């Protein structure tokens, strides 16, 4: 399960996030941690560095102290408070003052539960410390940002991930091609968890990791096929386009959201006029809405391939 | 009841899914099963291979261990946990290490129930194993795909099913024609359960299995007749269309839902403009609603044939 | 109560359904009954033949064994299971192997209750047997059609019913005219229960059964009056049409659904263009909906007579 | 409370319904009652004759046997079955064979509850009997009409009620004018309960019962005021019309349905062209729908006064 | 808290409702009360007179007997029945026969709970009595109106309230101007509770009660300013309108609901065509929804001022 | 933590709110406080003045008496009532009559909890006093406004905050530019907590506080960048605009709501025609809705940049 076997071990090993880590290192020399707020897209390293941050400060004895828990399971903030009192009365065994709790998905709670943090902040900043992961900082009520040093994780980039992916491979006897690497990244959206997990799943199978084997495992169309489907649509061949999208949707087994996602990506990365690209995206915006309201997947989608085949003349 | 009497017995006997089985065989030589995730359309062999997978690993004593249960019945995940503890304490009687639980309709649960799997995965991977059937992989939250080897079942194809259908027949003294076979497949949508079940139902009756007898059993007009009815409607011949739909609705004895279903299928598979197909489906969407609210079958339906015969000019 | 006093006694006596009975007879010579599925409109003979089927196989002792029960009363499938165990342990007293249970309105249950049939099918096919009545076959989940020989009851035709109606009369000293017979059938929709019940109600009164006395008892306008009302509407005389529909609706005392029904019938059987007939039916479709949602009977109806009187020029 | 103090005592005393009673009398000479079905508008005498029918057959001891209960209170059909067993075991004390139960609002139940009647019909037709009141016969599933002698109550009429109203008055020292009588009937819709209740309420006040005092008590607007409001609307004076409808709606305190009802009545009884009357009623049909869907009373209503004030030129 | 300190004490002191009270007095000379039904807008005196009615009949000992309770709290009709039995067994201490229970918000209950009143009406009309407050009489099922003397409270008129308001003031050392009185009534909607409460709140502050201070306390723009904002919008000056609505929304500090409320009031009371008023209200309906779903106050509101400034040409 | 270190100490020190404070001072000379109601946007000084009001009346001993608590935590109104009885029995130690309780977020409670205030108002107005903070006065049921002197806090203003911000800086050795000050206020929305907190966070970093460093810390785009993105969109360069919005959305890490917010601000503060600004805001209104319903962030947003690039010609 590659995405854990390559969980960074020191802050130095979390890549793409110099911005955050360069200054997050300046908290290990002094041994200070004010409640951390980690913001960013998923699969970029919030949990990783919050491990490698607890790992660089305790040495060998992190597992005993640090604990990760999902903050959106609404009845457990109050049931995991006895872990707050045993954990605050125990002094870091070795030669350190403070101790850490990680809280994934913080930005899912309404105003209320958020407060309960505070009566363990001013009472435990000489013992306890929180790291709060959230998708966006905007979504955490101010009275907490107030007591937090904030870190905005940016989506990692191509070469930095591509490198790390290779290292996960050479060290695990997996043979990716260049094709399957580049493809493993189209997939990833710049999200490691997604990327690693995929690779892992393609590694489990028989040997060579082709561009395809990656497209198959994640159920996301070859980008060549999309810009075929969109193209054969724009030309005027509706029934053909419908055929493709069908075949396509069964081959990998994508959702309507999933198809509309790729439709988007490949509508953007088309080399067509900014004048027309709008017309497409606008409608695509429309269609994506229709779906989320609960309208019929098949009909709205085919109805969008219809949209394109009017723009023939 | 043919669809069980021909339930594949070994992985070798599940057809059309080489892609999955070829490598699912490589789990019987080594006797490894990491929690399996089966994705695909219904009636393609998820349950079948998950039986024939448990059957090829236990030999004669599968029934005692393996158990299938529907995962969407929301109050029973927790009531069928005592089957998890008797089943994990009993070592596979014979000479095998591990044991299996199949979970149909996994992709119906919201984030929560999905987690409860995990505290029996790391505690039972030296005793228990799960196979998860779902319509689409996209619909299972990542923390599970994480611990799963994934398999995307594709819809079985024409000739592969047509063959198996014949074998079910010659071995059960049923006389299908070529017509009734081809028709038994229009019906099937590439879904065996649907196909087998139909055949079975046509076999129960008096002898020869015509194209018709299949269309009747599934409630269901010759697709030639629909695209006739829709067409004679679009031309402007309302009274003619109404006649057809009537005759049609008595010949096979379809519901309003049933008619509106086929209306849909054949409105999609029309070779007409994406521009117009919308107008039709939109209204069809409307009509289908009207019916479910309890409006009058005959009037809303004829009122839809009216809709089409305005679009003459 | 004529509709029982003339309940067919042998399969030979159920008329209009040769299609079903001709081959349902071939189950009395061999003494086989695989679970029967009876599909068709109401008042066509599903219950009748399922009696006359149990009557032709037990001779004199059917009442003791066979029992009819409505399957839509949701808490009684499980309370009438002790009738399943006393009934399966008792061997048909005489010289027959098997026994019957009739289940009206089967097509009202959601997927679940339907299954419970099965654990008495494979355990009781050497003792028990089910006959399932339903409006449409399409509405019974496949796993049951699977184990059923299916029979589609068609709406009994004109002459076959007209004959039986006369026999009910000559044998009950009722004087119908030809007018009142033909009218008793316009009413019936090809549904005996409806027809017999009507006749019965017209017989209770004073002597001669006119065309009218039938129209009055069922609360259904002379078809001459409808095509008058629709016509005087189409001409442009709104206030006149409204008068008629009023008088009309009090004379027989029809519902809004009832009026809209006849409106439909006589809009179809008009000898007017297929071009215009649509406009009418479309709106009629509209109006019928408005009513079922709970809108005001009088206003929507008069508002439909309005609709027609715009189409003057 | 006049509407009870003048509850008819013998079938002879129920007026306007000769049609029903003339032949309902022919059931007291023979002492037969097959389950009665009473259909008709409300306040026309279904309950009355079903009392006066039980009163003419038991003489002095009806109250002990006969019981009226509303059939739409869904959990009480089964709780009032022990009244069915004490009532069927007790033989009519005196010299009569049978006993009666009245069931108001029968046409409110879905298919199911209706059946439960039957297992007390064939078991109690030598002891029990049902009288079923319903707004329309069409709304009672056939298997009951089957076992019922049916009676369609027509809306009483003017002079028959007007007479009875006077008798309620002379015998209660109330001074209605001719104006207030005629008006007491515009109100009534041919519904006694409505009429009597109104009169009663106008009698409670100070002396003379004017046309007005009746219009005021029922809030149903003076018909002069409506055709004022509609007129000042049609002329073009929107703000004036809105004022009236407001004042009007507070003076009597009508619902939106209630206003739209009177709007209708007085739109019909306008002496304006059949050409225009349509336009009005059509929209009124529209508006009435909008309301029943739950749209805003005030806005749709004023929005209808808007509609009229466009038709100025 | 002025709205109680000036709770009328005798029927003579409830103003604006001569219509009701003049004849409600004729129930204190005779000492009769048939179950009262009070209908009318809120804040017009239903509770007040139902107090002052119980106060004029018991003299000094009303509080002990009479009790007010909200009838919409669905589980308490049956829990406050033991107050019905202690209250019916105790004879009015002094020299009176009967006793009273007030039931606010009666018109919130579905058919069922309403019945339970009746088995304490015929059993307690020689001890108990009910007064039922409801917004509209139409909304109380007939079987209760049946046993009720009905009273329709009209919205208290201008001068009658304006007088009472002054008396509340001179007797409490508050200095309203004529402006602040007239304004205190624009506010009131003819609803005292609303009016008194407002006045009270403006009295608490520093001295003189201006037109403004009243508009501010109730949140609520000068109606001149709204029809300015709406107007400058309709003309085409969007940026101007946005400015106003801003200034406006800060000056008084209204919610989005509050603004949309006034927007409505002044859209209605515009002297513009019924044709256009619709367009506005329709969208306003739209906007109000958008807000309640949680959309952005500022953007939807400005987006509505946008809506209006398209309708320039 | 600047936003507390500069918590105003006397009413004189709360800026921008002369309107409220000028007359709130007239309550310290007399030593009267009727229950205060503080209405206004967040971060404008409700809590501040309610501190500085308690601070100007007790001198040195406020902390002991006054207590602030959030009123939306629904189970604690009743658990913090024992703080009401110890606090009401203790007379203000020194030479004052009365005592204070502050209640933030009052406008979150449904009708019920609001009442419980009252039985401590008339029992404690010679000991206790409440200050109620709420976003809008409209949202507090009248029976409380009734007993409250009301104060509408307006959003502070530019120069008053800008001054205080500078003082926080010169006294903390922070070097803001004019750019970073003006920007620190675009951010603030006129909300100090927001502003101070931001400044604080930019001060923690390396020296000079640029316009940017402020835009970065709050994850709110440079207003120059928005009106670039909107502009390059309006010109017709869709793909360019999409690029910007992307880069932009990753640089600061804004939500969809957050982006749509700034989109709005800078659409307003554009110097473009009132004619076009509408078109933009209308759609922006649309888009913002789409998002809140749950539609796809990326697609609706890009779909809005599409919208703008159609308005090229």
């Amino acid at each position: 399960i590659w995405v854990e076997k390559y969980r960074p071990r020191t802050l130095d090993e979390v890549v793409g996030q110099d911005e955050v880590i360069q200054r997050l290192k300046g908290y290990v020399e002094r041994k200070n941690i004010p409640h951390l707020l980690f913001s960013g897209p998923p699969g970029t390293g919030k949990t990783a560095t919050a491990i490698a941050l607890a790992r660089d400060l305790f040495g060998e004895n992190w597992r005993d102290n640090f604990i990760e828990m999902n903050a959106s399971d609404e009845r457990g903030i109050d049931v995991v408070r006895h872990k707050i009192k045993e954990f605050a009365r125990t002094a870091p065994i070795g030669g350190a003052p403070f101790k850490i709790i990680f809280l994934d998905e913080a930005d899912a709670l309404t105003a209320d539960a958020q407060a309960a943090l505070r009566r363990t902040m001013e009472m435990y900043s000489k013992s306890c410390r929180f790291i709060l992961s959230c998708n966006y900082v905007s979504r955490i009520i101010e009275p907490i940002q107030s007591r937090c040093a904030v870190f905005r994780f940016k989506p990692v980039p191509k070469e930095a991930m591509k490198k790390r992916l290779l290292e996960i491979c050479e060290k695990e006897g997996v043979k990716i091609t260049e094709d399957g690497l580049e493809a493993l990244i189209y997939i990833s959206g710049g999200d490691f968890r997604k990327a690693i997990n995929a690779l892992q799943g393609a590694a489990a199978i028989g040997e060579v990791v082709d561009a395809d084997t990656i497209y198959q495992i994640t159920a996301t169309a070859r980008p060549e096929e999309m810009t075929e489907l969109i193209q054969t649509a724009l030309k005027g061949n509706f029934m053909e386009a419908r055929e493709l999208l069908d075949r396509l949707m069964v081959e990998y087994g994508m959702s309507g959201e999933d198809i509309v996602a790729q439709l988007f990506r490949e509508i953007i990365s088309m080399p067509i006029k900014d004048s027309l690209k709008v017309q497409l995206i606008d409608k695509l915006g429309e269609v994506d809405f229709r779906l989320t309201e609960g309208a019929n997947e098949r009909i709205q989608l085919d109805a969008y391939l219809a949209y394109l085949s009017t723009l023939a003349k």
